[PDB]
């Protein structure tokens, strides 16, 4: 089975989340900062809301790989919304690390520096916390920009986006399989759709370590 969950930012200016819970969504991740300064300003007011309405929530950071080293990215997204504790409430800060919006393909990085890159962030997340955050990404990115990279698989989950009314084919790099599939950018209230692999009790596993 799975646990209807979603994702959300600044480009969704309010959400109901009562709505979401009532209609299943148990989960929501919500763009806390990009890059090394900038911070989603509609965070603070969704992740409130998330908490109200009972949903397990935690950050995510959109990466900008040719701005600064991965340990800096991961620390200023720590410090803006991307914490974890063992609350009963919080998922691990999930890392977004896909195609750049500004028009250079892999942020200009090679695959070694790329790889080096996602190792930094990964490392000072699991430094900070003692979680190894979430990976979001393509199958097709992950092949183009480190070039199908191993070495993430045993530690970090994979949060999967491929658009379909199929789960993913393709797994990327030495993941067994998706934590959570990203199977649309159409959810109805609001963001992309997400689907967590297992039962509530897996998923609150997530949440705890
Ligand atoms: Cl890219």
């Amino acid at each position: 089975t799975t646990v209807q969950g979603f994702d959300i930012s600044n480009h969704q200016k309010s959400v109901n989340f009562e709505a979401a819970k009532k209609d299943g969504a148990q989960f929501v991740m919500i763009k806390a900062t990009e890059g090394t300064t900038y911070k989603d300003t509609v965070f603070n007011s969704h992740y409130t809301g998330a908490t109200k309405a009972g949903l397990l929530r935690g950050g995510y950071h959109f990466a900008r790989p040719d701005k600064s080293t991965g340990s800096t990215q991961a620390k200023f997204f720590l410090k803006n919304g991307g914490g974890w504790s063992d609350d009963n409430r919080t998922l691990p800060g999930m890392l977004d690390i896909e195609y750049n919006p500004y028009g250079a393909t892999c942020y200009g990085l090679s695959h070694s520096q790329m790889v080096a890159w996602i190792h930094d962030f990964v490392n000072e997340y699991h430094h900070a916390t003692s979680r190894w955050p979430m990976i979001y990404t393509t199958a097709d990115w992950w092949n183009r920009c480190t070039g199908n990279a191993k070495g993430f698989g045993d530690k970090c989950p994979l949060v999967l986006a491929a658009y379909s009314s199929s789960p993913p084919k393709t797994i990327p790099g030495d993941w067994k399989t998706w934590t959570i599939w990203q199977n649309s950018d159409k959810y109805k209230h609001g963001g992309d759709s997400d689907k967590f692999n297992g039962p509530m009790t897996q998923l609150r596993k997530l949440a705890s370590g």
